[PDB]
């Protein structure tokens, strides 16, 4: 159908929009620490702590896969970034502050993406 098709193009018009707002948040976090899932090799007790991990990388997947249908979904799972981080690591390591530095910055980036998403449709 012809509708099938103008929804199709609004979801790769959204993913355009969300690289954009993926590159501009990896780009918070200069140091790469969010760049790739936690290694089970080098931390084996991980999933006993964060039961849903995430990471740039793994976003980065399913947004190729237009497997975001919406910006509530890919905020989700940067969320799940920052807040896996900051429940494993202590307040004092460079991983935690990474991550509070990530929110900060990407929190900016994020309130300008909600208004084009609404203004666009």
């Amino acid at each position: 159908s012809m509708e099938q098709v103008a929804m199709e193009l609004r979801l790769t018009e959204l993913t355009r929009l969300l690289r954009s707002v993926l590159d501009q948040l990896q780009d918070k976090d200069p140091a790469r620490i969010f760049a790739q899932p936690v290694s089970l090799k080098e931390v084996p007790d991980y999933l006993d702590h964060i039961k849903h991990p995430m990471d740039f990388a793994t976003m980065r997947k399913r947004l190729e896969a237009q497997g975001y249908k919406n910006l509530h979904e890919f905020e989700e799972d940067f969320d799940l970034i920052i807040d896996n981080c900051m429940k494993y690591n202590a307040r004092d390591t460079v991983f935690y502050r990474a991550a509070v530095r990530l929110r900060d910055q990407g929190g900016v980036v994020l309130r300008q993406a909600r208004r084009e998403v609404d203004s666009i449709g």
